[PDB]
């Protein structure tokens, strides 16, 4: 039925942005953030 390991379930989600493989799906999302942001600015301040 809907139960029974019958082996392993390696589910590594890679980042379509860089290509980094993670263990959890959500985790990857949090990472992708690094990409979207840090917009390019001329006058470096901070
Ligand atoms: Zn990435």
């Amino acid at each position: 039925g809907s139960s029974g390991s019958s082996g392993t379930g390696e589910r590594h989600y890679e980042c379509s942005e860089c290509g980094k493989a993670f263990a959890r799906k959500s985790t990857l999302i949090m990472h992708q953030r690094i990409h979207t942001g840090e917009k390019p600015s001329g006058p470096s301040s901070g």
